[PDB]
């Protein structure tokens, strides 16, 4: 079943990240002690509302972008890939999600070639096939060695101009359903996923390409489950969402975190046991 998990992993914000942690924008400063509430909040909403089973890794102050735990780890099925991230100091992290993934008894292999670089926000999976982004983070090596990995899956890759990453203005928001900004680069990625594929999505589209950043879970006695950005941050796109009557909503605050370029999948490794 298509979003279904069981247990996530997490990771504690460091001090260092709030004047450390790589960023593209050099606007307003994060709010540390808020950084920390949104973080809360959200690990909260995965374990006790949803029921997920939380693993919550330490910070690690050396490693100011250590709470970014999606880049670290694409997991599908009973197999996580431990990525070599594009950034240079965000390499060590890898170290703890391995061990982390390890001891949930997933098949775990590494991207250890080291002329690949990939980082997981840019890794869209839609259930059926992967879409991969070819940004400054992720190259083609890396999105060839996630090919062999997932065997069993279709991968096709899609570049990353005017952003972070692939995910940084999409994901998906049900079975069938991608979340997708309305931007020119946006929508231009969008148009080639859809014409490297044969299988028709259906698509949410949303004013803020950021607000096309949520989570999908399929959670037994709750259902259809859809984590998205709140009106207060992104008024316009929580209008799209609200009209989702056909999925159980949790409004999510992370306007700290998305100072730091964080969206609302990159604080999670969801695993399905
Ligand atoms: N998947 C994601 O949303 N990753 C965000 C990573 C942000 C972090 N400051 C970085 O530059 O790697």
């Amino acid at each position: 079943t298509f979003g279904r998990a069981t247990h996530v992993v997490v990771r504690a914000l460091p001090e260092s990240l709030a004047q450390q942690a790589l960023r593209r924008t050099k606007g307003d400063e994060v709010d540390f002690a808020r950084a920390e509430r949104q973080h809360q909040l959200y690990v909260g909403v995965l374990g006790s509302k949803l029921g997920l089973q939380v693993v919550q890794l330490p910070a690690d102050e050396s490693l100011p972008d250590c709470v970014f735990v999606e880049d670290v780890a694409v997991v599908c099925e009973e197999t996580a890939l431990i990525t070599r991230p594009g950034a240079p100091s965000r390499r060590k992290e890898a170290d703890m999600m391995k061990e982390a993934l390890e001891k949930l008894q997933l098949n775990i292999v590494e991207m250890k070639d080291e002329n690949a670089t990939l980082d997981g926000g840019d890794v869209l999976f839609t259930g059926r096939e992967f879409f991969v982004g070819l940004s400054k983070r992720t190259n083609q090596r890396g999105a060839e060695i996630l090919a062999d990995t997932f065997k069993d899956y279709a991968v096709s890759t899609v570049p990353v101009v005017d952003a972070l990453h692939l995910k940084s203005f999409c994901s998906m928001a049900g079975p069938n359903l991608i979340a997708i900004g309305s931007s020119e680069s946006a929508q231009k990625a969008l148009k080639i996923m859809q014409q490297m594929s044969d299988h028709r999505y259906d698509k949410l589209t949303v004013p803020d390409d950021t607000a096309a950043n949520c989570i999908y879970l399929n959670i037994p006695s709750k259902g259809h489950v859809l984590l998205h950005r709140t009106p207060e941050e992104y008024p316009e796109s929580a209008k799209v969402y609200e009209k989702l009557k056909d999925h159980m909503l949790i409004p999510v605050s992370n306007s700290e975190l998305e100072k730091v370029d964080g969206l609302l999948t990159c604080s999670s490794v969801l695993i399905n046991k």
